[PDB]
């Protein structure tokens, strides 16, 4: 059976709690506000925005001593062609030393700030364009759709468009018309550049395209996509000893989004469909003992699975193959208790029994 109320309760159980949601909101709010008002950086800092699984509403509740994490991307106007990545990153060391002494560390492509209630990542980026194209891109990056403080789940009406404005419950004759994503010719081939200290160069990154694709795929799947990502992450967590360390995080989310068809009608149907499609689509790659290439949504030349090994991918494929038999039999069951017991064999005790 589909057991839609049971899946709703399960999802409520595996989402980040209200306390954790407020914690990441508070942390990001404070960090961005202190960045905004820091005089030594007001010339280079164009804007800031949120990225990460919590921003995309594809994150599950942290377990035990782990804390929620969000990334604050800092869009600057630095010239990446005339400044080394390390210099651009070190421009932000006085800020961290003033506001987060003893709690920040330098990482490969960002800074990591560790608070007791949240973990923050400060991502310094630059705009490669110049002139009118840079002006239009800055118009986009200063819009309310980019600056938003709400997660994807909290704003169904969100689009990647500089004309989009948030809605607080009610609005009528003013503007009840839904805007759409800006045409791809305005952003798709315009990624930001990001310092890489271990490679010592500026690489391309396009978080806005990733967020936009996530939101559109959730709309095309009637809001089931982010919840399916969460459910699969929870399944992986409950069976971590039987699964390889990777894929996890965004590569796992990307695999899920690739496997899932549009038009999903329920969580159970979506799970079975995405698992069957994953198994048939990558059966040849798996038999080759290889791994698939899957391009990043914003940088087509980047492979999301670049760091995944073929061995880990094939181990994960076998894990999905074992989970898919349980999922198919759970969906096919016509008894509520049997169906819920199979769903619980997949997901654990956070999935409830009807009675
Ligand atoms: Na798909």
């Amino acid at each position: 059976m589909e057991l839609q109320p049971q899946f709703n309760e399960f999802l409520a159980n595996i989402r980040p709690t209200d306390t954790q949601k407020e914690d990441w909101k508070s942390g990001a709010r404070t960090l961005r506000e202190r960045l905004k008002n820091f005089e030594p950086l007001k010339e280079i800092v164009v804007s800031t925005f949120l990225q990460g699984s919590i921003r995309r509403s594809t994150a599950i509740r942290p377990l035990g001593d782990k804390r929620p994490d969000v990334d604050i991307v800092v869009v600057t106007n630095l010239d990446h062609t005339r400044m080394s990545p390390t210099d651009a990153m070190d421009l932000f060391i006085p800020f961290l030393e003033k506001y987060y002494p003893g709690k920040w560390e330098t990482q490969g492509r960002s800074f990591g700030i560790t608070l007791s209630y949240v973990e923050l990542d400060l991502v310094i980026t630059a705009i490669p364009e110049s002139g009118a194209e840079k002006s239009h891109l800055e118009q986009l990056y200063k819009s309310e759709s980019v600056l938003t403080v709400n997660s994807l789940e909290e704003q169904t009406d969100w689009r990647l468009n500089k004309s989009w404005t948030p809605n607080t419950g009610w609005l009528s004759e003013s503007n009840s018309a839904q805007v759409e994503d800006a045409p791809a010719s305005e952003w798709k081939a315009h990624p930001l550049v990001l310092p890489d200290r271990e490679k010592n160069e500026w690489g391309r990154t396009h978080p806005l395209a990733q967020i936009r694709w996530t939101a559109e795929k959730n709309r095309l799947c009637n809001g089931h996509y982010i919840n399916l990502v969460r459910a699969v992450k929870w399944w992986r967590q409950q069976n971590s000893e039987d699964l390889p360390k990777y894929p996890k995080g965004y590569p796992l989310e990307h695999l899920i989004g690739n496997a899932l068809d549009n038009g999903t009608t329920s969580m159970a149907q979506g799970l079975v469909q995405l698992m069957d499609t994953f198994l048939s689509r990558w059966a040849a790659i798996y038999n080759q003992k290889s791994k698939p290439w899957l391009s990043d949504h914003g940088v087509a030349e980047h492979d999301v699975m670049a760091r995944l090994t073929a061995e880990d991918f094939c181990s994960f494929y076998e894990g999905i193959a074992s989970a898919a038999e349980i999922a198919r039999n759970a969906l096919a069951s016509e008894e509520p208790q049997e169906s819920a017991q199979l769903w619980r064999q997949l997901f654990g005790s956070k999935f409830p029994l009807p009675g």
